[PDB]
């Protein structure tokens, strides 16, 4: 079981995958699909020599979700609106498909919202991403691929998520949940239980 | 270079040292040396089969600090008042002695205040430990054995350091310093650059 949970990507993503073909799951950002600078995430992976296989879960039946995830060397779950991404994952039902494939050894890279849904819950980022985008979302449980609750952009370097609200997130969820503050540039390299916390320079 | 930085100890401390003899540096808690439950830290290491060599830096000339640190399998820097511990380390001058010995491969275990002084600064815990205990302490720079700024007891489970002030610490120091929230039971196993974040169960 291999996870690479980044706040906003990491230079060793390509080495983590160990291959060239990565399924790119964009649904977290479907709410502004063709908005300027939404492609910056795909350029980061492409700049490292990865060829991306787009896999929009909202527009794919689960049989084809299964077929792509068995023809790729890894899967990448892009950032965006965390609550809408879990709405997709639970409604589509690919939450079971992706989780099953990840546990069989398919390496999983998370970025922002992709890193949070890998953990036990998305409730700890409700001061970061709006929960109102999924008003019919009852259960906030994540995929459970990791027990660590990633809080991305922990430096306060994004205007939508300033250090005041990251602090509010710690005040609100720090007691029950094992919060992990990730700054942009950092990533969690998780491999068969061992959790390595990497900075930018670790490659 | 081997560090094990715990919030409040970790079950694998003995395995980290790889030997039986550990120099126990108690000065962070000299301000209440014989106070009830101050010995709980020494029992934790002793319960794991470690024989502790007490090394109070306030009462030891640097030549003997050097001699003990060369006859032990590792060094343990106990919790207490972070600002008084750095006052000791800088005034005694053992900050250079310990740092030199750690870089030569002497394994270093930090607990609370011992884990914070290993990093770049102690200023990020000034809402946790009082800086007034060292009014003549000019420079807040740490030992620099790690670049990660450990914030211990991050769960808010200690009455003196509730989740509100850990949140205030993130609001106050989160932008400049690479804050690492450690909950009691967690520890950072750092070995030749690689930083592993361990939970209680990782042993």
């Amino acid at each position: 079981v291999r996870l690479l949970l980044t706040s906003f990507q990491h230079p060793s993503m390509a080495q983590f995958i160990g291959g060239k073909r990565v399924a790119y799951i964009p649904d977290a950002a479907r709410s502004y699909a063709d908005a300027p600078f939404v492609q910056k995430e795909r350029e980061g992976l492409e700049k490292q020599g990865l060829e991306l296989i787009n896999l929009p879960l909202s527009h794919t039946d689960l049989a084809a979700v299964e077929t792509t995830l068995n023809a790729v060397d890894g899967v990448y779950v892009a950032g965006g609106e965390t609550f809408d991404l879990l709405q997709v994952l639970r409604s589509t039902g690919s939450d079971k498909v992706i989780t099953r494939r990840v546990r069989q050894g398919l390496p999983y890279i998370g970025c922002s919202a992709g890193s949070v849904v890998a953990g036990p819950t998305i409730e700890a980022v409700s001061l970061m991403d709006s929960p109102d985008i999924a008003p019919d979302l009852k259960d906030y449980t994540g995929l459970g691929l990791t027990e660590l609750a990633v809080i991305p952009h922990a430096s306060g370097s994004i205007s939508q998520f300033p250090i005041e609200t990251i602090a509010d997130t710690v005040r609100t969820y720090g007691e029950r949940w094992p919060l992990c503050l990730l700054r942009d540039g950092q990533a969690l390299w998780i491999e068969d239980g061992e959790v390595r916390l990497l900075n930018l320079e670790h490659h």
